[PDB]
């Protein structure tokens, strides 16, 4: 068996890899790293996203998010503030302030430290889920505007014609910024471009040990576990690598850089943070490997969760008993 350690595996395609996005993608599996729930792709050092981030500025974040924590420094809840929206200028310049700036740190492993150490006494402001993408329209190759769609997937495989659409969502980022425990809707792949600015750092749990990061979270939010029975899929609960540690969850950390991409695979739990003001582009996709997966995802029971538009015809077609039950 490919990568028993389970490790996140980092790869590095010529410019004719880089034409076959699915190929690379069963490419990377034949190597094992789906085993580790995360991979890095290195784009082919000719590949451009678009020509420059120039005129970004007046980009619009509707709904800024305040995440505000509660709890201890290694196991916490965060809720999301709304705030007045602002352009992407007005933003950057928030989180260039005194106020929400990197503070001075000697390595990356400093600034681990005092993440982990002081995130909950201050709350970071974030440009999630924009709806978007900065991709070039002529950048051909990776271009997570042009993927296949998850419904053709369904399609191709399972013969069914599905309603349904599938696009790209832009993050906007400062220090701080957190995104919480969670796997994708539907357990579904994840693939992740940051296009400019400072570094995110990631935690990934492989998914074959997922249940036991579950396992460990019902124990130390039991409220929140009694209240649902897939409270994860709030995307409110952050466990630190130290509490993993104490715990002997299996887990693997790697930072991202901007030109990088990073995939996530099915059921891969993940958790991270940013460095410093970023900007990245994230879409949800699937693969044949993808569909025992959807069949057996944990849905949210209590309501907390959303459900898109397109997820509602997964769940209808793969978990038609649990879609009848939601009625
Ligand atoms: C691979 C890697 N790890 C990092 C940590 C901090 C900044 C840049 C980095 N790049
Ligand atoms: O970048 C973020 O804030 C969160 N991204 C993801 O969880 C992802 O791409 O799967
Ligand atoms: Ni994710
Ligand atoms: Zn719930």
């Amino acid at each position: 068996a490919q990568n028993p350690n389970c490790n996140i595996m980092i790869f590095h395609p010529t410019k004719e890899e880089f034409n076959d996005f699915d190929k690379y993608i069963a490419y990377m599996e034949s190597q094992g790293a789906h085993r580790a729930g995360l991979a890095k792709i290195i784009p082919p050092k000719e590949w451009k996203a678009r020509e420059t981030y120039d005129n970004i500025s007046e980009i619009l974040i509707a709904t800024p998010l305040q995440q505000v924590a509660s709890g201890r420094a290694g196991v916490f809840t965060q809720y999301h503030k709304k705030k007045k929206a602002m352009t992407v200028g007005e933003y950057r310049h928030l989180a260039n302030s005194k106020k929400y700036q990197t503070p001075p740190h000697q390595n990356f492993e400093d600034l681990e430290r005092k993440y982990w150490k002081n995130r909950i006494y201050n709350s970071p402001i974030y440009g999630a889920d924009i709806s978007g993408s900065l991709f070039d329209e002529n950048t051909k190759q990776w271009n997570l505007g042009h993927l296949g769609t998850i419904q053709d997937l369904l399609e191709k495989e399972c013969g069914v014609v599905i309603e349904g659409v599938n696009t790209p969502y832009l993050y906007f980022g400062m220090w701080k910024t957190t995104f919480a425990w969670h796997t994708e809707d539907m357990d579904l792949y994840s693939i992740n471009y940051l296009h400019l600015g400072e570094p995110k750092t990631w935690y990934v749990v492989p998914p074959e040990h997922g249940q036991r990061l579950e396992r460990l979270a019902r124990e130390l939010f039991p409220g929140s576990s009694r209240g649902c029975g897939a409270f994860l899929r709030h995307k409110v609960a952050l466990i630190s690598p130290t509490v993993l540690k104490e715990n002997g969850i299996p887990f693997n950390r790697i930072t991202q850089e901007a030109g990088e991409f990073m995939v996530t695979f099915p059921y891969g739990y993940h958790a991270g943070f940013n460095h410093g003001f970023n900007c990245a582009e994230a879409i949800n996709f699937a693969t044949p490997r993808w569909i025992d997966y959807g069949k057996m995802a944990s849905q949210c029971s209590c309501g907390e969760a959303r459900v898109t538009f397109s997820m509602d015809a997964f769940v209808r077609i793969l978990q038609p008993e649990r879609y009848d039950l939601w009625k």
